[PDB]
């Protein structure tokens, strides 16, 4: 019984069981209200579905009021375990704590203990939160993000269609300073762990020499749209507990965008994952703008398709292009300008 | 001996604009920048705003421009000498630099995004456009501004005799610019009448000048008096960095350029840092945290989110090298 296995009973034409899913704080109101008004004018109106909302803290009364206020579906406030929100037993905090103040000014959120526990709650515990079990799918969306154009189909009942299980927009380099141990971990897990790695995966997408390096090429889960049996399989469950146990979650900064990554183009037949080129969106300080014509005007796009970041240089829109045989748009150089 | 503030003294309506460098493909996150600039200030406090592109612009482009714009509009195209390779820098080597960091850093292998940075580091300033004026304000596309601004800015630079006015701050990527510092302070050690006396070497180092902490003012904002940048020693200061190579060889960014600037060839308190202005540049934000400010100018973002005393924001370096008192809650921000 192998992964596709706990997957491919959520491919009949019935309405998918879907839901947006957002973790927020309560100082997030205002870029999180923000979101919400791009969601409900380019998709949930025509195409509604349930909102989860997600926080280590409990929600205010305001914030509840104004989201509810803010969105035309149904609505659903969740808290998140205390187990999923803090240092298990083996890791070494005064050694996390050095770590962070070490690095503070080194890198983005290097000196944040929080921000580690969000990279983990989204890497190991987001999709088992009890007010996800009942979904097959789920549309992680973040507060101060824009829909740059209009979305005219249902994109759940799409990858349920096409039977695709992991959807983006973005994808980019990791700052390796970040994830020095990454690799290594993931390398040792399949090569433990055999059976999980699909014979058509996307290894291409993540390494240039085989597998013996990462080019640290991830796609940029801000933005997500895929489905929650591939994190609830075996294969991700033990990936994410082998790098629980490692420690790099505390003792480096290792983001859920690289962990999701690596997990989808090495545990799926690689045609499983999917590039949304025609979603407009912008989560700062990058966007994805439709470079086709028709789908840029027909969908009143809003955004500069200058400003696409696919096939900029740091982005990794190049290589996963080249990873799936996907013909590239005639003046995708034009952005290595 | 006349020194760097001579230069600029005699400046203190003033004579100020808003400047953008910007290209025909950016058009609705221009005019987006526009609105929010219309809105929180110019249409109560008008000042000219000039453009500049190193192309040609549009007719679509500045018509609609100027009917955005309330006050006064400008294009200018760039000189081509203020765009181009110097004649002393190897291409090819610059052309092997950009082809190996194209997946290393953002922006590695651009081209054009290192004549940007030479442009803004060394010849926006020297436009034709801007020769009439003595203060500048630059507004990059897809800008906010978070909160009503209810004075004359340029004005009050004047009256209050500051010279350069910045919000974000932030720690630069360190391969950008590996031999920028050294490059610095030789420039230093041989014109020693160019270091104020007064200056804001704290900022820039952790060890008086041994080494770069890499903090540094996001030039993506910027109030200022332009003649700074016309005095001497910078002058002397952006020739130096010209002929050593860094924005071609390594990817040097304005930003840190003018910071150094900045900080070493003035007295310290010719720096100042709106705390009460709310902006965003992807992504990151300066948020009023002031209640009454922020209440007052009818601000739109999360407080919490300000990235001012952020870790890797240098809100903490920037206060404490100027002796101004944190706001209570700072350490919230690094949680
Ligand atoms: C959980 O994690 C914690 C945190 O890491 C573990 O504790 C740490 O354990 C390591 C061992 O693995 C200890 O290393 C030893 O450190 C001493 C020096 O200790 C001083 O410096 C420390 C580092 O300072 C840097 O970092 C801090 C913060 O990050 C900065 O502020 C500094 O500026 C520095 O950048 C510092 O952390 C220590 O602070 C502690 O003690 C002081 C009092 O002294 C307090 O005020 C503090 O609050 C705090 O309590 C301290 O100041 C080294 O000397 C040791 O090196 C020897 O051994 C090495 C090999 O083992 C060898 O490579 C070295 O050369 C050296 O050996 C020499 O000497 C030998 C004996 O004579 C000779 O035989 C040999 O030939 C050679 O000549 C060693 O590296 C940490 O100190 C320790 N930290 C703390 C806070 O306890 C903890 O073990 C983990 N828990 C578990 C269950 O695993
Ligand atoms: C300009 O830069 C190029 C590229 O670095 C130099 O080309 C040489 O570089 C190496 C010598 O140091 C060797 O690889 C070759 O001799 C040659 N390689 C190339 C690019 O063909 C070149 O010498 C530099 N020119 C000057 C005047 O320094
Ligand atoms: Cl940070
Ligand atoms: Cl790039």
């Amino acid at each position: 019984k192998t992964t596709m296995d706990y997957i491919t009973p959520s491919f009949k034409a019935g309405k998918p069981k879907a839901c947006y899913v957002t973790l927020v704080r309560n100082k997030e109101l205002k870029g999180l209200l923000s979101s919400i008004k791009y969601v409900e004018n380019k998709i949930n109106k025509k195409f509604p579905y349930p909102w989860v909302f997600l926080n280590d803290e409990p929600f205010t009364e305001e914030f509840k009021e104004a989201v509810t206020k803010a969105v035309s579906s149904e609505v659903k406030f969740g808290i998140l375990p205390k187990e999923h929100w803090s240092y298990p037993e083996w890791i070494n905090q005064t050694k996390a704590a050095e770590i962070r103040a070490d690095a503070a000014t080194k890198y983005i959120y290097g000196g944040s203990e929080s921000y580690r526990h969000m990279c983990r709650y989204q890497s190991g515990f987001f999709w088992r939160h009890e007010l996800l079990e009942e979904y097959d799918w789920y549309w992680r969306v973040e507060p101060d993000i824009k829909l740059y154009c209009d979305i005219n189909y249902d994109v759940f009942k799409w990858m349920q269609e096409n039977e695709k299980v992991y959807g983006f927009t973005v994808s980019i380099h990791e700052y390796e300073v970040t994830i020095p141990t990454l690799w290594q971990t993931s390398m040792d897990f399949i090569k433990k762990n055999p059976e999980y790695l699909d014979e058509n995966n996307l290894m291409s997408f993540l390494s240039n020499d085989n597998g013996k390096t990462y080019n640290l090429c991830h796609f940029w889960s801000n933005f997500e749209i895929a489905n929650l049996n591939l994190w609830r399989s075996p294969a991700y469950r033990e990936y994410f507990d082998t790098l629980d146990h490692q420690g790099g979650f505390f003792y480096e900064r290792w983001g859920d965008a690289p962990v999701h990554s690596i997990a989808a183009a090495l545990f799926l037949p690689k045609d499983k994952i999917h590039y949304f080129s025609d979603i407009g969106y912008h989560h700062p300080p990058y966007d994805n703008c439709p470079l086709d014509k028709e789908v840029y005007n027909s969908n009143n796009c809003e955004c500069d398709q200058g400003n696409d970041f696919t096939f900029q240089g740091y982005s990794c829109g190049k290589e996963y292009y080249d990873a799936q045989g996907l013909v590239k748009p005639k003046n995708w150089k034009k952005f290595r300008e």
